[PDB]
């Protein structure tokens, strides 16, 4: 029994954090194979990042004034290229700690792990969503930048996200391992605001199915409605569509629970509309929507790693 | 900015982590230097579960009875012996991916990870409190004893915590590495129950200087308090007295804020008065107290 917001153990990825140091800026990069990735503004001064010409600032660069180190031991940068805006140091030997991995461009509303670093030094673990107007709400301080966002599947470590920078509401943006960013933000210092963002319905589905596997079920009504019908109560209270994807994705929920997803949702309509009157859920008195459903049925049946 | 529920990197304590096969019993084992340590209940069969007699039972057992298994390669256990309620294998072979470790017994509204394990292999971590009545709240299926709580301030891993047992509320009752267990909970399945829990009080007005620290002030007021009626008010509400102890040690984060502690301890009574009116505070509608002052200076 319990629920708690649960990451991915961090270990495979722990053994590919190094620090990337470029003149004054120091922040982390990702080790793998015989390439270093790390946020392209890395090469940044403070003038340089209110209007930069990256392909410039790059030319003028040699190898040696990138300084990686991974622990105490220091790598010889040998190549410098850059991809979007992600940089990628070529170095001179490959990490032997490197896992199975792949890089993964995630969709809003999934979630994944962030191993939090400063000076390549991991030092935190959280777990978050890609929220729909693409920020992520992390908790990051200076010299957290190159920090990575994953998911593991059996033993391959999914890269999906690497930390660029902290819009003025806290909130985070950043970029999958190709270095697209994730919403229509850019890696320069100028005025950018994170759009209003929703909830994320099925997720919120999800952690409802999540509360009735641990017992929770006082929200639970006789009632079903049409998907259409939900979907015009969702877009009133700022919560994403549900599409027929997610009825299909929370059919196994559905199926162990005994409530239909269109049940659920005549349950999430009620609160929506009524609130919870001073009842918690999962020891939650908002709605939680950072669980997807592959999350729901991988922390309620034990998938390891 | 931004304040998260945030655990240690667990890659120290997944290099530990190994597969204790006893009969019919699987669950996790510790492995640091040449020991396995795990909950000494592995020995328990189906008629040990009410009455088990620790020392009659593992007497009975010899060194081949024990499997364990770290990764795809079994270890040869050469001794086994007993401390409290945690079982010590002796196997031949040291972990190399042992890290700098210590054990440590933690107080309540104590704050640690936990790497939750089934079959010896890792599946998530988490972030806890240790409840001031001896319980966490974890999550934990059939499977999960011997998954530990740690922390690793620094380079170090401080082991505080080994998963134990589940009590009848769906609460979590376990030892520290030593075996000896948090509360006054035995490794039997004899009638038990977790009393009644309370807030940790110190930990809730950590949580209130974080969300000043990030920004948000809508609780605050000009209000200050004496420590005595903030007690009688506090409990009132189920929340843990707070003590000197815990005045002293929010100094640093009064300083950092300009609040002083009895100032916050005005807020506090106030939102357990009002409630939050519809407001959320750093992300959340109830007052969180699995956050230590300790932590909220780290992470901010
Ligand atoms: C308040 S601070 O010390 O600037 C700070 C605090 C927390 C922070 C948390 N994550 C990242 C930070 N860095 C940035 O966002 C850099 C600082 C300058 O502004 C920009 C503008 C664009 C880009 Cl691509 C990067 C930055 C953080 C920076
Ligand atoms: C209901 S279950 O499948 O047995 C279960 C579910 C979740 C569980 C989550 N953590 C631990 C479990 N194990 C136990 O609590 C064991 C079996 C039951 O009785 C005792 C009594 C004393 C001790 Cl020290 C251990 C146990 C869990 C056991």
């Amino acid at each position: 029994s319990g629920f708690r917001k649960m990451a991915f153990p961090s270990g495979k990825v722990e053994g590919c954090m190094v620090q990337v140091t470029c003149g004054t800026t120091t922040l982390n990069g990702l080790w793998l194979d015989d390439v270093v990735y790390c946020p392209r503004h890395v090469i940044c001064t403070s003038e340089d990042m209110l209007n930069p010409n990256y392909e410039d600032l790059l030319i003028r660069k040699s190898n040696h004034n990138f300084l990686v180190q991974a622990g105490n031991v220091q790598l010889r940068v040998i190549g410098h290229s850059m991809q979007n805006c992600v940089l990628k140091l070529k170095v001179d030997t490959a990490n032997p700690k490197t896992p199975k991995y792949k890089f993964v461009r995630i969709q809003p509303g999934q979630t994944f792990s962030v191993l939090a670093c400063y000076n390549g030094s991991p030092s935190g673990v959280y777990q978050c969503a890609m929220r729909p107007n693409f920020t992520i709400k992390g908790s990051f301080l200076n010299g957290s930048c190159g920090s990575v966002g994953f998911n593991i599947d059996y033993d391959c470590v999914s890269f999906c996200y690497m930390h660029h920078m902290e819009l003025p509401t806290g909130v985070h943006a950043g970029t999958d391992l190709e270095g697209n960013f994730y919403g229509p933000f850019v890696d320069r210092q100028t005025a950018q605001a994170a759009g209003t963002d929703t909830t994320i319905t099925v997720n919120v589905l999800a952690w409802l199915y999540a509360a009735v596997i641990n017992g929770d079920r006082w929200f639970l009504n006789r009632f079903t409605t049409t998907l259409n019908d939900f979907n015009l109560v969702a877009m009133k209270y700022n919560y994403e569509p549900l599409t027929q994807d997610h009825v299909d994705i929370l059919g196994p929920l559905s199926a162990q629970t005994g409530i239909a997803v269109l049940d659920m949702c005549a349950s999430l309509k009620e609160l929506l509309q009524n609130g919870m009157n001073g009842r918690t859920i999962l020891g939650s008195a908002l709605l939680e929507d950072e669980f997807t459903p592959f999350d729901v049925v991988r922390q309620c049946s034990g998938v390891t790693f």
